């Protein structure tokens, strides 16, 4: 996983700015992970009620990248632009728009 | 991760219901490691308005983890039996219920 | 494995309160890995004095589940909270109880 | 790293529909990796030339993420309700927006 | 963990008789490192409470052992031989039996 | 591999007690894996040389898991209770007397 | 991932010149994996517009082998005699040139 | 390591044109590990015979990277078009050339 | 570790002369990385019995080397001449012999 | 990859004699797994220039296991010793002599 094993924790120091940064990157990481999980296990899973909370949980994973991301765009005003920057690549080179 | 890089993916079979069981427990083992990933996280998180997101989406994950617990139950009618056993253990060595 | 090499391992500190949540649930990780690894064992072994072995040892670690989530809850009232929380939303969303 | 070792590549249909936006949510995860990298490397490169290069690196990685990000909302209807949803919980949580 | 996402498990034949000895050892593996774990986690506990159920299922992770090594040696019986020239070799050289 | 690359090495005090126990743990550890490794690799070695020497080597490894378990023995009593309760267990589930 | 997580950062000084020269060559290596998912990636999807995309961030991510090699060979003269070295061995061995 | 046990190795197709370029930036990859490998061990070797070697090896396994890059140069015209393209950015922006 | 979990053993062909050359590579490996671990073990173990049985073993495993070492050398004829080629140039640079 | 990121890097001393014996056993264990790699890389390339190259490393990575042999032999007399015993080992169950 991507979580450390306490026995191996010996920082004290709070967060830099850069390292908040850093965190809600790796956060949004390992909500897109979890969402791959869960979307890969609904698509073998027959049993319907098992498929159903899969996907209900996924949809509640994607929600947690919302958040995250909002974090890290209000910490990284780099992200926004670049984000609208990759956004309108991908118009310009497929038509393809929010 | 967790997940399988799908150019990896070459199964076709639906999951047997012993296999349903499986997924079940490591989605679980998923939301575990997110739970202790975000706790983790907040500890250092100084930034008041980070803490708060990340230690409500670990609030989040904690009910997930009720949610696969509660299919793993109704499909493992054996980890009832045991995890009653094993609340019944920690009170004999402990008093804890 | 989950466990550290000694080698590594240079800490000298206790646990702190919020590190106790944690290795709780990264103990719950390992018996439910542990879970899986004998299950899928006794699904291929056709020798059936192995493979009731591995399913009485797979039994008890369900049992280890239990005791690990009864301190966790004890320590995380949270969870406490959302456990039941998620135990409620399968049943409104697939009627499973 | 992420990509695979053409010697285990036996993959020979294309992706599914699903296994697209799972390999655009991968990439994703491979662009914010890149970020992070550059990001660590740039805080301890005291040669002033190496660190701008990093930054100015890292900065067209984050474009990257609005590429493969386009993509994504554009085939997981799904993550734009919910892309929204967090930006609205974030604002009440925090004020921030 | 050492258990094999669902999702990547295409194998259909039972294990051989050296495939047997093969989980059966590895099994003991599962089981030497979960213990290791549990020690460690009790090392840093200052719960007496946490402590006492850490090193109790680490207890029971021992007798795991045994039973996993019990059918080992049933099926290996090379490793019944070399298993006491083992310990003869401990003896002629520290004296410990 | 299990050993550590010398560059990340920064520790200077002796194993305590119970790190001696975990070592030993750990030599078995690599003792086991490198008995399936030997065993996998003869398995599907069609020259006879290497079959041979594979399964040679293989049986010497089975000895060193003896060496250690003499000692981890020595150093964990409750281990060598366990191990008889174990075999116990075995017994009454299977009839099994090894 | 590459990246480390913040978590275990307590590196306080600032990297040596020889340090220097590592991080290089591993945001090289992040590159050239960076490359070789998504040239996979693009070989598998079947959607136009998804692979043209993932082609067009592969491009520039092989501007950035550029930018990093840039960087290396300023730095590591030793690697500018070798990389022509390299070259010439190709050169008599194959043909290959360019 | 990045080599592939061959008791896992089932591919018989030889690679494609796509996958000679990615054997090639592996090649690379694993190139510039073994350098920054041995380039670390000699800076902590005390052992001058020891630490003239390792730059002896590291020296020809640079020779290695250029081997490799001729080939997937020749292979990858993008990359060639590209690679300028960088070098001339890293001049732009810092003067190094 | 090194060796293949059987839950993951598809193979069913014996290894082509190419693939018996890599698995004596590996097996040197695994040899190897065992000195190693042993070798680090005794360095710490103020225990003289436990430290004195891991440099016994770590001496068998050494010979090991020369086993497998033999049998590739003998499937491997450049490596023979590679092998003094390599002493020679050791010679050459530092004097060692 | 065997090479530690620097961001991880921390250690301010250099090699203890041991150390360095198992230095160099992990850069016999680099080479041998790089010419793993680059053997079964040519087995697949029907490229014959690729392929050419790709022995030709293959190559001089067997002649700089037999360099940091050297070394480790220089240093680890057990090992010379013992390297000796494995030779005379497989001379007695096998007949090969190298
Ligand atoms: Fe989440
Ligand atoms: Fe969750
Ligand atoms: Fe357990
Ligand atoms: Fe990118
Ligand atoms: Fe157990
Ligand atoms: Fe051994
Ligand atoms: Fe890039
Ligand atoms: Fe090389
Ligand atoms: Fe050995
Ligand atoms: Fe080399």
């Amino acid at each position: 996983g991507l979580s450390i094993n306490p026995t191996l924790i010996n920082r004290d120091k709070p967060y830099t700015k850069e390292e908040l940064m850093e965190i809600l990157r790796l956060a949004i990481i390992a909500e897109l992970d979890a969402i791959n999980l869960y979307e890969q296990m609904a698509r073998y899973s027959e049993d319907e009620n098992v498929r159903k909370i899969l996907l209900d949980v996924a949809r509640e994973e994607k929600a947690h990248v919302g958040e995250f991301m909002a974090l890290l765009l209000n910490l990284d005003p780099e992200q926004v632009t670049e984000l609208k920057g990759g956004f309108e690549e991908v118009k310009e080179l497929t038509g393809i728009e929010a």
